[PDB]
Order: C-alpha cells, then structure tokens, then sequence
C-alpha cells in the first residue's frame, strides 16, 4: 500500500480519535486481550490477585496509552520518511517484557486487540485503505520491539 499521503492522513486522524478516551479504550483493549487469551492475566501486577480487569487503575491506564501512542507515531514516521526508527525507549521496552515473562506469540494477541479496538474507535469511516494503514504501522512497530526483547533475553 506504501503509506501515501492519503493513508497517513487516515492513521492520524483515527489515533486522535482513540486518545480522546483513554480509560474506555484502555480497559477495552485489556478485555479484548483476555478474550483472545485468558492466561495472559497472571502477567500483569495490577491484574494478579484480582478476579476482574480493574477499570480505574492508573497503573493500567498509563500502561495501555503508551502502547497506542507508540503505534501511531510509527505510521507517520513511515509516510514522511518511509521507515520506523529504533531508540532508548524501545530498547528498554524490550527488557521489561522479558522480566515479566512475555513472548513473540503474545504479539498477534495484542495486534488483533488494537485493529479490533481501532475498528471499534472509527466506526463507518472504516475503509480498506485505513485497515491497511494500521496494519502496516503495528506490523512495522512490532517488528522493532520483538527485535529488542530477543536482545534482552
Ligand atoms: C507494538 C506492541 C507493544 C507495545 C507498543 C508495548 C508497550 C509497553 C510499555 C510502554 C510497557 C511499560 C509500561 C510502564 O512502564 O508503565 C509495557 C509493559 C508490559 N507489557 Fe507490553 N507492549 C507491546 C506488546 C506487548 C505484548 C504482546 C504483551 C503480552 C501480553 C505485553 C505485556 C506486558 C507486561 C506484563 C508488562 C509489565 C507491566 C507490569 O507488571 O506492571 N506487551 N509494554
């Protein structure tokens, strides 16, 4: 697809729509996670010991926000520049994943959980051209973190 001017305009537009409601989209995101894969619950300090996904836990909100930000920034950088750039932060991300017991097979879990979350966020504006654009940008960003975990292992 590439990332045409017209595609990037479509991710930016759809991210601004996500951030517009963090405590919803983020608790949704964690439920789509636990639907796709229930065991994933023991991983999260803030979910351990609990029985249901807390809805106002700051630890959880802060966590999930940071995750979508990072995917959007990735799409812009792909249309301007043509790439996703690996920095200190992605590197540290890879460390903390490993300490907590996270593996690669866990990633399509969190992708489908983000596509399905953005398809839920944009609703009728949804196009092929836009699904194509978020897929490209997640795939391109996961390639980069998985890279850094393998390296923290
Ligand atoms: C491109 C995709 C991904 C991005 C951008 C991302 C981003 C992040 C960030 C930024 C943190 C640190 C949050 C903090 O310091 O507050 C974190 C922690 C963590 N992540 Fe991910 N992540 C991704 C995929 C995954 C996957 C597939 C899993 C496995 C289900 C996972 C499991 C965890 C766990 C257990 C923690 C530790 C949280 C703790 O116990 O408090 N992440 N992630």
């Amino acid at each position: 697809g590439a990332l045409t001017e017209s595609q990037a305009a479509l991710v930016k537009s759809s991210w601004e729509e996500f951030n517009a409601n963090i405590p919803k989209h983020t608790h949704r995101f964690f439920i789509l996670v636990l639907e796709i894969a229930p065991a994933a619950k023991d991983l999260f300090s803030f979910l351990k010991g609990t029985s249901e996904v807390p809805q106002n836990n700051p630890e959880l909100q802060a966590h999930a926000g940071k995750v979508f930000k990072l995917v959007y920034e990735a799409a812009i950088q792909l249309e301007v520049t043509g790439v996703v750039v690996t920095d200190a932060t992605l590197k540290n991300l890879g460390s903390v994943h490993v300490s907590k017991g996270v593996a690669d097979a866990h990633f399509p879990v969190v992708k489908e959980a983000i596509l399905k979350t953005i398809k839920e966020v944009v609703g009728a504006k949804w196009s092929e051209e836009l699904n194509s654009a978020w897929t490209i940008a997640y795939d391109e960003l996961a390639i980069v973190i998985k890279k850094e975990m393998d390296d923290a292992a």
